[PDB]
């Protein structure tokens, strides 16, 4: 499978100043669940944001930089390289990757953050005319997760 994995808010903000605008442990545990044992593909800036590879899965960074060679990370240098990765591949960010891949992926795992944040990076617009809701699960609120949020699994129609 080729999947998108993304959290975006009511206006499709994904980012601010190279960070997530929200603090939401549950969603990061969501990410852990989904992608552990599989492969994440991410652009260089996103990799730089996270700082190092995520444990217990394959980390692939897409970059133009041929100097790039990082302990625990596989480098690719074209979009086309994605399609030769074995396994369940998650497109993991950021704006540029999402824009490039959204028409290409089988399905999307979206966490809708039910707020409006200040952002400088965005998920591309999409229509539910194009995308079937395989599931929609309200995330649980509590002391440490205080933003309402919904896990969507969408699958391309037709
Ligand atoms: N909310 C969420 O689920 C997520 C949000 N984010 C947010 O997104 C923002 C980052 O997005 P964005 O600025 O687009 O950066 P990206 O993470 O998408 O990285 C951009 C870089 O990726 C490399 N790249 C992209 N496409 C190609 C290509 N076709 N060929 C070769 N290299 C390529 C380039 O690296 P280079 O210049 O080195 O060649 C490019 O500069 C951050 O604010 C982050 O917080 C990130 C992940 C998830
Ligand atoms: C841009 O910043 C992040 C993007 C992301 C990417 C990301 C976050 N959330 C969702 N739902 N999808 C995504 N693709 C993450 C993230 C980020 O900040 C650390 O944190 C954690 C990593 C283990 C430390 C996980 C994801």
């Amino acid at each position: 499978t080729l999947s998108i994995l993304v959290a975006h808010d009511l206006q499709r903000v994904i980012g601010f100043e190279n960070q997530l605008p929200w603090h939401l442990p549950n969603d990061l545990k969501h990410v852990k669940k989904l992608s552990t044992g599989h492969t994440l593909v991410m652009g260089r800036k996103t990799f730089e944001s996270i700082g190092k590879p995520l444990p217990n899965r394959r980390n692939v960074v897409l970059t133009s930089d041929t100097s790039f060679n990082v302990e625990g990370v596989d480098v690719i240098h074209s979009i086309e390289d994605i399609y030769q990765l074995p396994g369940h591949v998650f497109i993991f960010g950021g704006q540029t990757l999402f824009e490039e891949m959204i028409d290409k992926v089988d399905d999307m795992y979206i966490t809708v953050i039910e707020g409006k944040f200040r952002g400088d990076t965005f998920f591309p617009p999409y229509t539910f005319e194009d995308w079937e809701v395989a599931s929609s699960v309200e995330g649980k609120l509590d002391e440490k997760n205080t933003i309402p949020h919904t896990f969507l699994h969408l699958i391309r129609k037709k």
